[PDB]
């Protein structure tokens, strides 16, 4: 029996959702996601692994009087995009980078309805920003920045302890992308990784260090 979906407040207008799956060859993997509230509207940062969890997550917010305005997926893997098919079926707007959509189509998965290309994208002006630091954990990975709180959702890019599965990784690119991310978001109050506990800006440094080590052990 896996743990039930968890929803907890991280900051004003910000909640973290945690979902769990048994992953072949990796054991039980926890996935952190965010829900960001603007007025009476709610935005999903990453979907839980499954439609069932995504439906539960949406319901929890709908019950509390919020309209689900949009969803954004950090990268193509199912821990970020699992709910897209369901969200699309409910006509709830879904967002991903053009690269992520290309990779999804490739993986035989349902694509986000809306896509953006380019480094910066403001899902909500002045409140939610998507940033692409370049290839790392995957070619398409992006981070989400909340300026009003200085909270960065690292997603699966942030890897303090180990890089994890390198199957889709760009090992050569990653240290450079990490350096770029650290320079841009060193100011961050909080960093929320996908697969590990919430932390301060130091997670950016650790990720860069891990990325360099991985490339080296790699040579
Ligand atoms: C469900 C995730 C996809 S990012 C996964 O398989 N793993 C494998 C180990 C932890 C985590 C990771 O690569 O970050
Ligand atoms: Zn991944
Ligand atoms: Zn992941």
């Amino acid at each position: 029996s896996l743990p039930d979906l968890k929803i907890e407040k991280l900051d004003e207008g910000v909640y973290v959702h945690t979902s769990f799956e048994e992953v072949n060859g990796w054991g039980v993997v926890p996935k952190h996601g965010l829900v960001v509230l603007v007025n009476a509207e709610a935005y999903l940062i990453d979907t839980p692994f499954t439609a069932k969890d995504t439906e539960k997550l949406v319901t929890w917010f709908v019950e509390r009087g919020y309209k689900i305005k949009g969803s954004i997926s950090s990268h193509f893997h199912s821990d970020s995009t699992g709910g897209i098919e369901w969200l699309n079926s409910r006509s709830i707007p879904t967002y991903a980078s053009e690269l992520t959509n290309e990779l999804l189509k490739k993986d035989g998965k349902v694509q986000a309805t809306n896509s953006f290309s380019g480094v910066n994208y403001w899902l909500v002006k002045n409140k939610i920003e998507v940033f692409y630091p370049g290839p790392g954990h995957t070619p398409d990975n992006v981070v989400v920045w909340l300026p009003e709180r200085k909270i960065l959702f690292g997603g699966c890019f942030i890897k303090p302890y180990g890089l994890g599965n390198l199957g889709d990784a760009n090992i050569e690119a990653w240290p450079k992308s990490a350096k770029l991310l650290k320079s841009k978001y060193g100011k961050a109050k909080l960093v929320v990784p996908s697969h590990s506990e919430v932390g301060d800006a130091s997670l950016l440094k650790l990720t860069l260090e891990q990325a360099v080590k991985g490339l080296n052990e790699s040579k």
